């Protein structure tokens, strides 16, 4: 088991190498498949979009101190690095709604402080440099032994519905932008973005997405059917969402007059705002002397940013290295924190982004380099070059502007959709939610449903919506900051208050580490 | 039997009446369920559309001299009498494609020839009651006995095919006439229509009808699901339509600004050109002196209406009273074709539209009122109150305006898409067409996927795709009104030349009377 103890320094990290650097020449050769290159296309969309529209956030938000052109090119050096180096290759590392929280936090108290923002966050790097390779010596990723099923569900859900939520307010945002009214202007100016509402934008849209989200879902109902030879009917349900993307994209292309939100890179690799910085931000300070007290005083928000990083990647490794998985090369969570955290603290020195391993892209790669039989998983196409290409593809981003330029937000929706509800598939707790609405006649005849009473599961699963209604409530108030100290605070629950209200034989079938 | 020759003058009729005019408070009572009212509302909209899109349809092609205001009253009347009086009130008898195709050739004849048209046709209804008299007296009826499943599977498949691409051919008509255009005229007149093109008015009737295709299908899914109490599933399941069009016509009102194609009915119960006829129609003539050479050279016109009637009824009766589908009271073939054709001749008399008993209203009214366990058909809802109701509704159509007018073409052609495709089910053609897809490891396991070879199977289904082209090129070319004798030529193929190439072993498992 790779979360016990060695209790010699380092020696987690070096377990963790020791277990999956002999199995590197399958890394690279288990990649030789057209699902892997289907996965490719796929996740590289699934990453490139949250690094513009994060990178577009970070921007307008920093004013130009941290942008698309920085974190296009931080996801891609730290995706090359971590799909060569990483002890999971399957974890998707990116930049995610809680990091672009930080920056606006950690800016809004610069401004107010009058501290030099990029420099300011060059400290933080430091200090998370030194945190993580003090945790990783004495083996604190051994707590991530004590973070259950319970806590995994929770994470698993509430991420993949925020991201549902995230994709939907996205295209009622272009309802808002382009509201159905009876008569427009026609003199309108597009130079940054349409000025003012134009006709049959947003209806487009809806369709656009609404028609990728459905050829996606029926090429995966297609792969797992008995019509079309086996070899044609797997190939074409492999590459479900490339083909869903490609004729919806198409559609778009076809349609010549309406205008739809397009992918909108930068014009080339330049720093977003050259009058605040260059590449390098140096620690003593830019314009003015950076004081003495940041410097040390950076270590709280560093810690701070180190369990947001910590929680979210170490949790994303549990899920996507769950034994029901068929992963047996098997994840290294040493290794794994050390690179992340590692890299995006030197990252900060050349002022880009840091970033986490996300969980729905993360998951989404996984499953999309997961085979399938009769239907139960044989085995995970497990390798280190899907990883490595998405983060190579949004590096060169920039270059392939021609290609992006033609492709809309509308149809990217309908795979974000896709990826939402994919991603519930192996979750125990969704699965129990569903069975609050069909009857106990017809349950699916597992552990949890045979061993506990009907009315003792349904109040688990009630205790694990509740949790999730007061983790959506954290998300939603000022005090998002805070949401990886109260999912911590489910680890307490499952160990203290459910072993109180519920018996041990309940616990042991519904929270189990094998299914 | 039914189709056994009695040998004695009305022998049919007689033996039709006393089959099934024993069950007739059966007839009223079988009718007290709810699945019989969502029968109704979907079905009424099903019997409404068609009277008003081919009755606008009448009137711009034949001057007004038949139009919207007729055709509803048809419609109800000849609906009503034969709800009561026919020996399967599961048969939706309404006015199809083939019957406006010979008002549209009479009315251009007797422009040319001089004469009086909406007279003209009064001559055609007395043949065709002379004509079914003649028929019913001598057991004509009986010629259905020869009508085998081939005929039946083509016929049925092909109008199913026909009402798919008329449901999406409107739709290409909305984009066609509301163009995505760049800019539009905001001073253009809706006087009778919008003159000129609209923005979003297009991209809403896809969504619109999408939207109330999905909800339709999604709901038939629930109906026969795991999910929710027995009653709640089956009652929603069973008012699946009636909660598609209320849910997307709700959708419709809440969007203001934007222009949508709504059902509009005539003002008041008047006929459609009173400068050009009364309510009653004198066969002698209106205006000008009728002649003697049309009142006898009627009979020919008279005869191919007579065909036209008889087959799309006889065979629509075939397909709805099968053994397959448990229909224990039994059609009557004799009483049917005496009120189908005998009210269309005396509904010519009064300037009225003679109607037919059409395929897939009437295949859809039965499955409306058709159950299902486990899947299999426990026993249909046989009764004359649904067949009633919707032709009543149909006839109060006109006073309820305010309702209707509310109701967008575009949601009643996503219940047309659902209706083309629900009445594909029990076709073992339609099964067969998809086993050419799938592998011949997964199939279906029944005689002829046993006892025939998988390239003789195929082949039996590649005559009947040949007929289906050859049918299909008939109906787009001038020559429509030949269609009924085309498909009778599907009975000698079957009888002389299937059993040459084809052994009788094989044709008796493929063509079974039962499956
Ligand atoms: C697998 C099957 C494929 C997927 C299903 C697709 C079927 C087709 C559905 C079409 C969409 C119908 C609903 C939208 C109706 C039109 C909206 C509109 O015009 O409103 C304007 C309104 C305008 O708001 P307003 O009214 O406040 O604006 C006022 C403005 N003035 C005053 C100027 C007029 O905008 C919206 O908010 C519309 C949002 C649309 C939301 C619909 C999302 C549908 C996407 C797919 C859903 C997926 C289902 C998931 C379940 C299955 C999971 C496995
Ligand atoms: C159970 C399934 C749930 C429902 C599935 C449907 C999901 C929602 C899909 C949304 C529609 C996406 C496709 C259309 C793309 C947009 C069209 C457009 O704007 O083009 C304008 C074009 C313009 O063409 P044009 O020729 O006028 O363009 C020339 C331009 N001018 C005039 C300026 C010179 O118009 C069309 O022709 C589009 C018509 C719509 C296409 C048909 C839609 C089908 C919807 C129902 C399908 C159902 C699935 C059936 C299979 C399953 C059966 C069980
Ligand atoms: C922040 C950036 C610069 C990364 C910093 C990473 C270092 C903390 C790593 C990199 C290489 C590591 C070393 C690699 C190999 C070893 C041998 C290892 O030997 C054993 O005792 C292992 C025996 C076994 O259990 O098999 C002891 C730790 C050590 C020195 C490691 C200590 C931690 C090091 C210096
Ligand atoms: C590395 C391979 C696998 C391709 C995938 C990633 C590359 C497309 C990216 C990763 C980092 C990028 C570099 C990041 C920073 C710079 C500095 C940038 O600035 C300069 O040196 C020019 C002068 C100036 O701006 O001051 C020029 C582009 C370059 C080399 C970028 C070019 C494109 C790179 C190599
Ligand atoms: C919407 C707000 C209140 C946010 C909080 C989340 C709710 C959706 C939670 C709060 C309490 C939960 C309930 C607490 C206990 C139960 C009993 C539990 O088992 C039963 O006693 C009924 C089932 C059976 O008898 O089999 C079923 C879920 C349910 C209703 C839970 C469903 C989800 C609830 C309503
Ligand atoms: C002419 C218009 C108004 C349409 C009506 C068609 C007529 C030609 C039908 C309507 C009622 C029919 C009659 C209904 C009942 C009978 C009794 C029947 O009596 C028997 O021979 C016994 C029947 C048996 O026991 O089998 C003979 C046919 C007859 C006169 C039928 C002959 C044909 C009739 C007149
Ligand atoms: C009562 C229900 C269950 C019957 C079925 C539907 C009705 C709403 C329809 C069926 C036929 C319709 C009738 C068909 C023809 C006429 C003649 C029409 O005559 C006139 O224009 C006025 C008198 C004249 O000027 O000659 C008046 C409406 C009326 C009675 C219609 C009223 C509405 C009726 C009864
Ligand atoms: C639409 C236009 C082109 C009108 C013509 C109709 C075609 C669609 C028909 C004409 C001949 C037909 C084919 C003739 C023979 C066969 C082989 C038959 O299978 C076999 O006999 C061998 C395959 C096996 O081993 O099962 C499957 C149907 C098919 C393709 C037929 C269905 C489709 C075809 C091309
Ligand atoms: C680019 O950077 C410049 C400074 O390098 C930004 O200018 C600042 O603007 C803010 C308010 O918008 C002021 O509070 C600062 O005093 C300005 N700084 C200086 C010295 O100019 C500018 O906002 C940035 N623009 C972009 C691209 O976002
Ligand atoms: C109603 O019917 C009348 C009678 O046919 C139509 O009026 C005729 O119009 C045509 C040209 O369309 C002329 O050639 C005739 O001389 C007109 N006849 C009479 C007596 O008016 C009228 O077009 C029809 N209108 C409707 C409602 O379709
Ligand atoms: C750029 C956007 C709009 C769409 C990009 C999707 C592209 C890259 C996808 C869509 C369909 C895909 C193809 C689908 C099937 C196969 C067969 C396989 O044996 C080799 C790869 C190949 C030939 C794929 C290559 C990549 C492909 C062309
Ligand atoms: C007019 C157009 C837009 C929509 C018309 C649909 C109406 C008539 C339909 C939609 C949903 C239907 C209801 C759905 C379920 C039930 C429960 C059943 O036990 C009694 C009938 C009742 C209460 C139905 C009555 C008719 C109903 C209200």
């Amino acid at each position: 088991d790779p979360l016990q103890q060695t209790g010699q320094l380092f020696g987690g990290l070096v377990r963790d190498i020791r277990r999956r650097y002999p199995y590197y020449l399958s890394d690279i050769t288990d990649a030789f498949s057209p699902q892997v290159l289907a996965a490719v296309i796929f996740i590289y969309f699934a990453a490139l979009s949250p690094a513009i529209t994060f990178g577009g956030l970070l921007g307008e938000k920093t004013r130009n101190q941290m942008g698309v052109s920085e974190l296009l090119i931080s996801t891609a050096v730290q995706g090359i690095l971590f799909a060569l180096l990483g002890a999971q290759p399957l974890l998707v590392v990116g930049f995610s709604g809680p990091l672009l929280v930080f920056e606006e936090a950690f800016f809004s108290f610069c401004e107010t402080n009058g501290l030099e923002y990029i420099v300011g966050r060059v400290w933080i790097g430091f200090w998370l440099i030194l945190l993580v390779v003090l945790v990783v010596a004495f083996e604190g990723s051994f707590l991530v032994r004590f973070i259950s099923r319970y806590t995994q569900e929770i994470f698993s859900f509430l991420i993949s519905l925020i991201f549902i939520y995230e994709t939907f307010s996205k295209l009622i945002k272009i309802f808002q932008d382009h509201p159905l009214q009876k008569t427009y202007n026609y003199n309108v100016l597009m130079v940054p973005k349409p000025q003012g509402p134009l006709p049959n934008t947003a209806l487009l849209s809806l369709v656009l997405m609404a028609g990728t989200f459905f050829f996606a879902m029926m090429l995966r109902k297609f792969k797992n059917s008995s019509y079309f030879p086996g070899k044609l009917r797997r190939v074409i349900g492999d590459f479900g969402v490339p083909i869903s993307i490609l004729i919806m994209v198409l559609v778009d292309f076809f349609i010549q007059d309406t205008y739809t939100q397009k992918l909108s890179v930068p014009d080339g690799f330049k720093v977003s705002n050259s009058s605040a910085r260059g590449w390098v931000i140096h620690p003593l300070g830019l314009r003015s002397e950076f004081p003495i007290w940041m410097m040390f005083a950076s270590a709280l928000p560093a810690l701070l940013v180190f369990i947001l990083i910590f929680l979210e990647s170490q949790i994303t490794t549990l899920i996507v290295s769950k034994p029901e998985r068929k992963m047996v090369k098997g994840s290294g969570f040493h290794l794994d924190l050390l690179l992340v955290v590692g890299m995006g603290g030197v990252a900060a020195l050349f002022g880009m982004p840091w970033l986490s391993a996300t969980t729905v892209r993360s998951v989404t790669h996984a499953n999309a380099l997961t085979v399938m039989g009769k239907a139960q998983i044989q085995e995970v196409k497990e390798q280190r070059i899907s990883g490595l290409l998405v983060a190579v593809l949004v590096g060169l981003s920039i270059l392939m502007e021609p290609i992006l330029s033609r492709i809309p937000l509308a149809v990217l929706f309908g795979i974000f959709l896709y990826m939402g509800v994919t991603s519930l598939s192996g979750i125990q707790l969704f699965d129990r939610i569903l069975l609050l609405f069909k009857p106990p006649k017809y349950h699916p005849d597992v552990p949890y449903v045979k061993r506990v009473k009907t009315w003792r599961m349904h109040l688990f699963t009630g205790i694990q919506i509740i949790c999730l209604a007061v983790l959506w409530v954290v998300k939603s108030t000022p005090a998002s900051l805070a949401l990886p100290f109260v999912l911590i605070l489910t680890v307490p629950l499952r160990r203290v208050l459910l072993p109180l209200i519920f018996r041990n034989v309940e616990l042991q079938c519904l929270d189990a580490d094998d299914a």
